[PDB]
């Protein structure tokens, strides 16, 4: 049994450094220029079978805001599959959810955004 260069996938390529892969094997399946990757940054063929192909899709978000609770770390107008916002609770409140989230693939903020509360 053996895997060579995998399939294409998503609108996306795959291209590691190699034509032969067998089995153990892993591979970064290329997205289209402005498509995030998702899923393991890589392919994996064990057992002359690719398994777990990740996506090249879109990731783009709405805004890590909250109940002024918002973040003062690293956000900007856009994110994309990561992006992480660290959340600042306004003043005496405590962020019910997650101080430190990232946009992930699917246009969101993961964990949920925080809510600054008391």
């Amino acid at each position: 049994v053996k895997c060579q260069s995998p399939p294409s996938i998503s609108n996306g390529r795959h291209n590691g450094y190699e034509d032969f892969y067998t089995d153990g094997s892993v591979v970064t399946y290329s997205c289209n220029s402005g498509y995030s990757l998702i899923g393991n940054s890589g392919v994996l063929c064990s057992g002359g079978e690719w398994s777990d192909p990740p996506t090249c899709q879109i990731v783009k978000c709405p805004h890590p805001t909250i109940s002024n609770g918002y973040l003062s770390s690293g956000f900007k107008r856009s994110y994309s599959y990561n992006d992480n916002v660290d959340f600042k609770c306004k003043y005496g409140y405590k962020l019910s959810g997650s101080s430190s989230s990232t946009c992930s693939p699917g246009n969101t903020w993961k964990p949920e955004l925080p809510k600054c509360v008391r």
